[PDB]
Protein backbone atom coordinates (compact mmCIF):
# COMPACT_ATOMS: atom_id res chain seq x y z
CA UNK A 1 0.00 0.00 0.00
CA UNK A 2 1.67 3.03 -1.04
CA UNK A 3 -0.65 5.12 1.08
CA UNK A 4 0.02 3.04 4.30
CA UNK A 5 3.80 3.71 3.24
CA UNK A 6 3.39 7.48 2.90
CA UNK A 7 1.84 7.13 6.44
CA UNK A 8 5.36 5.96 7.84
CA UNK A 9 6.46 9.59 7.46
CA UNK A 10 5.94 10.81 10.53
CA UNK A 11 6.89 14.02 12.37
CA UNK A 12 9.97 12.29 13.38
CA UNK A 13 11.22 11.16 10.04
CA UNK A 14 10.05 14.53 7.93
CA UNK A 15 12.30 16.36 10.25
CA UNK A 16 15.00 13.96 9.81
CA UNK A 17 14.63 13.90 5.71
CA UNK A 18 14.53 17.94 5.47
CA UNK A 19 17.68 18.00 8.09
CA UNK A 20 19.87 15.48 6.19
CA UNK A 21 18.60 17.10 2.61
CA UNK A 22 19.40 20.83 3.68
CA UNK A 23 22.62 19.50 3.36
CA UNK A 24 22.58 16.08 0.88
CA UNK A 25 20.11 19.04 -1.77
CA UNK A 26 22.62 21.45 -1.69
CA UNK A 27 24.78 19.87 -4.32
CA UNK A 28 22.25 18.09 -6.77
CA UNK A 29 24.98 17.91 -9.38
CA UNK A 30 27.90 16.89 -7.02
CA UNK A 31 25.97 14.67 -4.68
CA UNK A 32 23.57 13.21 -7.56
CA UNK A 33 26.65 12.11 -9.56
CA UNK A 34 28.34 10.44 -6.61
CA UNK A 35 24.59 8.70 -5.44
CA UNK A 36 24.63 7.20 -9.26
CA UNK A 37 28.43 6.46 -9.51
CA UNK A 38 28.06 4.73 -5.96
CA UNK A 39 25.05 2.78 -7.51
CA UNK A 40 26.65 1.15 -10.60
CA UNK A 41 29.99 0.52 -8.36
CA UNK A 42 28.69 -1.48 -5.79
CA UNK A 43 25.39 -3.03 -7.76
CA UNK A 44 27.30 -3.77 -11.32
CA UNK A 45 24.07 -5.61 -12.03
CA UNK A 46 22.02 -2.45 -12.60
CA UNK A 47 24.61 -0.35 -14.75
CA UNK A 48 22.93 -2.49 -18.00
CA UNK A 49 19.23 -0.83 -17.15
CA UNK A 50 21.39 2.64 -17.72
CA UNK A 51 22.38 1.88 -21.28
CA UNK A 52 20.82 4.92 -22.95
CA UNK A 53 23.53 7.17 -20.38
CA UNK A 54 26.79 5.32 -22.57
CA UNK A 55 29.46 4.52 -20.51
CA UNK A 56 28.98 5.44 -16.84
CA UNK A 57 32.28 4.68 -15.72
CA UNK A 58 33.16 8.19 -16.56
CA UNK A 59 30.92 9.78 -13.97
CA UNK A 60 31.07 13.61 -14.26
CA UNK A 61 32.55 13.53 -17.60
CA UNK A 62 29.45 11.81 -18.69
CA UNK A 63 26.55 14.67 -19.85
CA UNK A 64 24.05 12.28 -19.97
CA UNK A 65 25.04 10.57 -16.67
CA UNK A 66 24.99 14.07 -15.28
CA UNK A 67 21.94 15.51 -16.66
CA UNK A 68 20.40 12.45 -15.63
CA UNK A 69 22.09 12.51 -12.17
CA UNK A 70 20.83 16.08 -11.72
CA UNK A 71 17.09 15.61 -12.71
CA UNK A 72 16.83 12.34 -9.86
CA UNK A 73 18.00 14.97 -7.42
CA UNK A 74 15.26 17.39 -8.29
CA UNK A 75 12.66 13.96 -7.48
CA UNK A 76 14.37 14.14 -4.46
CA UNK A 77 13.42 17.74 -4.29
CA UNK A 78 9.81 17.43 -5.02
CA UNK A 79 9.43 14.15 -2.57
CA UNK A 80 10.66 16.64 0.09
CA UNK A 81 8.10 19.35 -1.23
CA UNK A 82 5.55 17.09 -0.51
CA UNK A 83 5.87 15.81 3.24
CA UNK A 84 2.96 18.19 4.10
CA UNK A 85 0.57 16.55 1.47
CA UNK A 86 -0.05 12.81 1.38
CA UNK A 87 -2.12 12.89 -1.41
CA UNK A 88 0.57 15.02 -3.75
CA UNK A 89 3.30 12.73 -2.14
CA UNK A 90 1.56 9.61 -3.61
CA UNK A 91 0.91 11.10 -6.95
CA UNK A 92 4.28 12.11 -7.43
CA UNK A 93 5.21 8.59 -6.09
CA UNK A 94 3.20 7.04 -8.63
CA UNK A 95 4.80 9.02 -11.48
CA UNK A 96 7.93 8.11 -10.81
CA UNK A 97 6.91 4.58 -10.04
CA UNK A 98 5.64 4.72 -13.73
CA UNK A 99 8.97 5.68 -15.11
CA UNK A 100 10.54 2.77 -13.56
CA UNK A 101 8.34 0.11 -14.65
CA UNK A 102 8.41 0.78 -17.83
CA UNK A 103 12.40 0.24 -17.21
CA UNK A 104 11.04 -3.33 -15.58
CA UNK A 105 12.81 -1.95 -11.91
CA UNK A 106 11.20 -4.03 -9.40
CA UNK A 107 10.78 -2.89 -5.66
CA UNK A 108 13.67 -5.34 -5.02
CA UNK A 109 15.87 -4.01 -7.66
CA UNK A 110 14.60 -0.01 -6.71
CA UNK A 111 15.89 -0.69 -3.34
CA UNK A 112 19.31 -1.10 -3.86
CA UNK A 113 19.64 2.13 -4.11
CA UNK A 114 19.05 2.02 0.14
CA UNK A 115 22.80 0.54 0.39
CA UNK A 116 24.29 4.27 -1.53
CA UNK A 117 22.19 6.24 0.56
CA UNK A 118 23.22 5.57 3.64
CA UNK A 119 27.16 5.58 2.26
CA UNK A 120 26.97 8.82 0.89
CA UNK A 121 25.38 10.50 3.76
CA UNK A 122 27.68 8.70 6.18
CA UNK A 123 30.23 10.36 4.52
CA UNK A 124 28.59 13.62 4.94
CA UNK A 125 28.02 12.90 9.19
CA UNK A 126 24.25 11.77 8.42
CA UNK A 127 24.36 8.56 9.94
CA UNK A 128 22.12 5.06 9.79
CA UNK A 129 19.07 7.70 11.61
CA UNK A 130 19.50 9.73 8.68
CA UNK A 131 19.98 6.63 6.44
CA UNK A 132 16.81 4.75 7.77
CA UNK A 133 14.34 8.15 7.43
CA UNK A 134 15.76 7.98 3.62
CA UNK A 135 14.74 4.04 3.54
CA UNK A 136 11.17 5.29 4.32
CA UNK A 137 10.49 7.17 1.79
CA UNK A 138 12.02 4.67 -0.83
CA UNK A 139 9.70 2.71 0.52
CA UNK A 140 6.70 4.37 -0.41
CA UNK A 141 8.29 4.47 -4.33
CA UNK A 142 8.81 1.29 -3.76
CA UNK A 143 5.02 0.20 -3.21
CA UNK A 144 3.79 1.66 -6.43
CA UNK A 145 6.52 -0.32 -7.99
CA UNK B 1 22.96 26.70 -33.94
CA UNK B 2 23.66 24.23 -31.17
CA UNK B 3 21.99 23.93 -27.85
CA UNK B 4 24.92 25.34 -26.47
CA UNK B 5 24.63 28.36 -28.34
CA UNK B 6 21.05 28.64 -27.79
CA UNK B 7 22.05 28.19 -23.83
CA UNK B 8 25.18 30.29 -23.85
CA UNK B 9 23.43 33.35 -25.53
CA UNK B 10 21.21 33.57 -22.57
CA UNK B 11 22.07 37.02 -21.41
CA UNK B 12 22.19 38.88 -17.50
CA UNK B 13 19.15 40.21 -18.53
CA UNK B 14 17.00 37.47 -19.61
CA UNK B 15 18.29 35.72 -16.76
CA UNK B 16 17.23 38.25 -14.23
CA UNK B 17 13.54 38.77 -15.97
CA UNK B 18 13.60 34.36 -15.58
CA UNK B 19 14.71 34.47 -11.79
CA UNK B 20 11.65 37.47 -11.06
CA UNK B 21 8.94 35.99 -12.83
CA UNK B 22 9.82 32.47 -11.78
CA UNK B 23 10.32 33.31 -8.12
CA UNK B 24 6.34 34.07 -8.13
CA UNK B 25 4.89 31.77 -10.88
CA UNK B 26 7.42 28.87 -9.84
CA UNK B 27 6.37 29.10 -5.91
CA UNK B 28 3.01 26.86 -5.95
CA UNK B 29 4.20 24.58 -8.30
CA UNK B 30 1.06 22.49 -7.95
CA UNK B 31 -1.22 25.26 -8.72
CA UNK B 32 0.74 27.10 -11.34
CA UNK B 33 1.48 23.84 -13.19
CA UNK B 34 -2.19 22.24 -13.23
CA UNK B 35 -3.24 26.14 -14.51
CA UNK B 36 -0.34 25.92 -17.25
CA UNK B 37 -1.52 22.93 -18.41
CA UNK B 38 -5.00 23.22 -18.36
CA UNK B 39 -4.33 26.30 -20.48
CA UNK B 40 -2.20 24.31 -22.88
CA UNK B 41 -5.56 22.10 -23.31
CA UNK B 42 -8.08 24.59 -23.61
CA UNK B 43 -5.58 26.71 -26.67
CA UNK B 44 -4.36 23.60 -28.05
CA UNK B 45 -6.83 20.68 -28.18
CA UNK B 46 -5.11 19.29 -30.79
CA UNK B 47 -2.30 18.19 -28.05
CA UNK B 48 -4.79 16.58 -25.66
CA UNK B 49 -4.17 13.21 -27.31
CA UNK B 50 -0.50 12.96 -26.51
CA UNK B 51 -1.74 12.76 -22.66
CA UNK B 52 -3.88 9.96 -22.44
CA UNK B 53 -1.39 8.51 -19.91
CA UNK B 54 -3.08 10.68 -17.48
CA UNK B 55 -6.56 10.13 -18.01
CA UNK B 56 -9.18 12.79 -18.37
CA UNK B 57 -6.92 16.26 -18.52
CA UNK B 58 -10.01 18.62 -17.95
CA UNK B 59 -10.47 16.80 -14.57
CA UNK B 60 -7.54 19.50 -13.44
CA UNK B 61 -6.77 19.33 -9.58
CA UNK B 62 -9.36 16.28 -9.21
CA UNK B 63 -6.95 14.12 -11.34
CA UNK B 64 -4.24 13.15 -9.26
CA UNK B 65 -2.04 12.15 -12.34
CA UNK B 66 -2.17 15.19 -14.19
CA UNK B 67 -1.39 16.86 -11.01
CA UNK B 68 1.72 14.36 -10.50
CA UNK B 69 2.49 15.59 -14.57
CA UNK B 70 2.18 18.85 -13.60
CA UNK B 71 4.28 18.92 -10.04
CA UNK B 72 6.93 17.42 -11.58
CA UNK B 73 7.02 19.46 -15.26
CA UNK B 74 7.57 22.82 -12.83
CA UNK B 75 10.58 20.76 -11.26
CA UNK B 76 12.27 20.42 -14.86
CA UNK B 77 11.57 24.19 -14.90
CA UNK B 78 13.01 24.64 -11.49
CA UNK B 79 16.15 22.35 -12.75
CA UNK B 80 16.63 25.15 -16.13
CA UNK B 81 16.38 28.03 -13.55
CA UNK B 82 18.90 26.58 -11.30
CA UNK B 83 20.99 25.51 -14.25
CA UNK B 84 21.04 29.04 -15.78
CA UNK B 85 24.65 30.44 -14.93
CA UNK B 86 26.15 26.89 -15.89
CA UNK B 87 25.76 26.64 -19.93
CA UNK B 88 26.95 22.88 -19.57
CA UNK B 89 24.65 22.01 -17.10
CA UNK B 90 21.93 23.66 -18.40
CA UNK B 91 22.67 21.64 -21.67
CA UNK B 92 22.87 18.47 -19.86
CA UNK B 93 19.58 18.56 -18.54
CA UNK B 94 17.53 20.53 -21.56
CA UNK B 95 18.98 17.55 -23.48
CA UNK B 96 17.48 14.94 -21.03
CA UNK B 97 14.21 16.43 -21.32
CA UNK B 98 14.31 16.47 -24.60
CA UNK B 99 14.78 12.93 -25.05
CA UNK B 100 11.14 12.41 -22.91
CA UNK B 101 9.90 14.64 -25.29
CA UNK B 102 11.64 12.88 -28.59
CA UNK B 103 10.47 9.78 -27.72
CA UNK B 104 7.08 10.96 -27.77
CA UNK B 105 7.64 12.31 -31.21
CA UNK B 106 7.40 15.79 -29.93
CA UNK B 107 8.67 18.24 -32.34
CA UNK B 108 10.60 21.47 -32.11
CA UNK B 109 7.82 23.49 -33.32
CA UNK B 110 4.77 21.63 -30.88
CA UNK B 111 6.89 21.89 -27.94
CA UNK B 112 6.87 25.68 -28.87
CA UNK B 113 3.11 25.55 -28.01
CA UNK B 114 4.02 26.04 -24.42
CA UNK B 115 4.72 29.84 -25.23
CA UNK B 116 1.27 30.84 -25.67
CA UNK B 117 -0.17 29.33 -22.14
CA UNK B 118 3.11 30.19 -20.47
CA UNK B 119 2.23 34.31 -21.26
CA UNK B 120 -0.66 33.62 -20.18
CA UNK B 121 -0.15 32.08 -16.87
CA UNK B 122 2.52 34.74 -16.35
CA UNK B 123 0.22 37.62 -17.30
CA UNK B 124 -2.37 36.64 -14.92
CA UNK B 125 0.23 37.23 -12.28
CA UNK B 126 1.19 40.64 -14.19
CA UNK B 127 4.78 39.36 -15.74
CA UNK B 128 4.16 41.14 -19.02
CA UNK B 129 5.36 40.55 -22.83
CA UNK B 130 9.39 40.85 -21.65
CA UNK B 131 9.03 38.09 -19.07
CA UNK B 132 6.99 35.74 -21.82
CA UNK B 133 9.35 36.64 -24.10
CA UNK B 134 12.55 35.60 -21.51
CA UNK B 135 10.66 32.16 -21.55
CA UNK B 136 10.76 31.76 -24.79
CA UNK B 137 13.77 32.23 -25.11
CA UNK B 138 14.76 29.88 -22.95
CA UNK B 139 12.06 27.47 -24.39
CA UNK B 140 14.21 27.77 -27.58
CA UNK B 141 16.66 25.92 -25.38
CA UNK B 142 15.10 23.06 -25.65
CA UNK B 143 13.81 23.39 -29.20
CA UNK B 144 17.41 22.96 -30.02
CA UNK B 145 17.52 19.70 -29.09
CA UNK B 146 14.06 18.73 -30.47
C1 LIG C 1 16.35 7.61 -4.82
C2 LIG C 1 16.00 6.63 -5.81
C3 LIG C 1 15.72 6.95 -7.27
C4 LIG C 1 15.11 8.07 -7.78
C5 LIG C 1 14.45 9.20 -7.01
C6 LIG C 1 15.07 7.88 -9.23
C7 LIG C 1 14.66 8.86 -10.14
C8 LIG C 1 14.74 8.74 -11.52
C9 LIG C 1 14.34 9.78 -12.47
C10 LIG C 1 13.85 11.19 -12.14
C11 LIG C 1 14.51 9.23 -13.70
C12 LIG C 1 14.10 9.82 -15.05
C13 LIG C 1 12.77 9.23 -15.49
C14 LIG C 1 12.48 9.48 -16.97
O1 LIG C 1 12.67 10.62 -17.43
O2 LIG C 1 12.05 8.53 -17.65
C15 LIG C 1 15.04 7.92 -13.53
C16 LIG C 1 15.36 7.07 -14.59
C17 LIG C 1 15.82 5.77 -14.45
N1 LIG C 1 15.96 5.11 -13.24
FE1 LIG C 1 15.81 5.87 -11.41
N2 LIG C 1 15.61 6.65 -9.57
C18 LIG C 1 16.03 6.08 -8.37
C19 LIG C 1 16.61 4.80 -8.24
C20 LIG C 1 16.79 3.89 -9.29
C21 LIG C 1 17.35 2.56 -9.16
C22 LIG C 1 17.90 1.96 -7.86
C23 LIG C 1 17.30 1.98 -10.39
C24 LIG C 1 17.84 0.62 -10.83
C25 LIG C 1 17.97 -0.54 -10.01
C26 LIG C 1 16.72 2.95 -11.29
C27 LIG C 1 16.63 2.79 -12.68
C28 LIG C 1 16.34 3.81 -13.60
C29 LIG C 1 16.51 3.70 -15.04
C30 LIG C 1 17.04 2.52 -15.82
C31 LIG C 1 16.19 4.91 -15.54
C32 LIG C 1 16.23 5.27 -17.01
C33 LIG C 1 17.49 6.01 -17.40
C34 LIG C 1 17.44 6.48 -18.84
O3 LIG C 1 17.55 5.63 -19.76
O4 LIG C 1 17.27 7.69 -19.05
N3 LIG C 1 16.44 4.13 -10.61
N4 LIG C 1 15.18 7.61 -12.20
C1 LIG D 1 7.73 24.19 -20.45
C2 LIG D 1 7.71 23.15 -21.41
C3 LIG D 1 7.66 21.67 -21.04
C4 LIG D 1 8.37 21.03 -20.08
C5 LIG D 1 9.30 21.67 -19.06
C6 LIG D 1 8.01 19.64 -20.17
C7 LIG D 1 8.37 18.67 -19.22
C8 LIG D 1 7.88 17.36 -19.19
C9 LIG D 1 8.26 16.39 -18.21
C10 LIG D 1 9.16 16.64 -16.99
C11 LIG D 1 7.66 15.22 -18.55
C12 LIG D 1 7.83 13.85 -17.92
C13 LIG D 1 8.75 12.98 -18.76
C14 LIG D 1 8.68 11.52 -18.37
O1 LIG D 1 8.70 11.22 -17.16
O2 LIG D 1 8.60 10.67 -19.29
C15 LIG D 1 6.86 15.47 -19.72
C16 LIG D 1 6.06 14.52 -20.38
C17 LIG D 1 5.34 14.77 -21.56
N1 LIG D 1 5.36 15.96 -22.27
FE1 LIG D 1 6.20 17.69 -21.72
N2 LIG D 1 7.11 19.42 -21.20
C18 LIG D 1 6.89 20.68 -21.75
C19 LIG D 1 6.05 20.95 -22.84
C20 LIG D 1 5.36 19.97 -23.57
C21 LIG D 1 4.55 20.22 -24.75
C22 LIG D 1 4.19 21.59 -25.29
C23 LIG D 1 4.09 19.02 -25.19
C24 LIG D 1 3.07 18.70 -26.29
C25 LIG D 1 2.89 19.40 -27.53
C26 LIG D 1 4.64 18.01 -24.32
C27 LIG D 1 4.36 16.65 -24.42
C28 LIG D 1 4.65 15.70 -23.44
C29 LIG D 1 4.12 14.36 -23.43
C30 LIG D 1 3.16 13.76 -24.46
C31 LIG D 1 4.53 13.80 -22.27
C32 LIG D 1 4.17 12.42 -21.78
C33 LIG D 1 3.17 12.47 -20.64
C34 LIG D 1 2.97 11.11 -20.02
O3 LIG D 1 2.38 10.23 -20.69
O4 LIG D 1 3.40 10.92 -18.87
N3 LIG D 1 5.40 18.61 -23.31
N4 LIG D 1 7.01 16.79 -20.12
Amino acid sequence: SVYDAAAQLTADVKKDLRDSWKVWGSDKKGNGVALMTTLFADNQETIGYFKRLGDVSQGMANDKLRGHSITLMYALQNFIDQLDNPDDLVCVVEKFAVNHITRKISAAEFGKINGPIKKVLASKNFGDKYANAWAKLVAVVQAAL
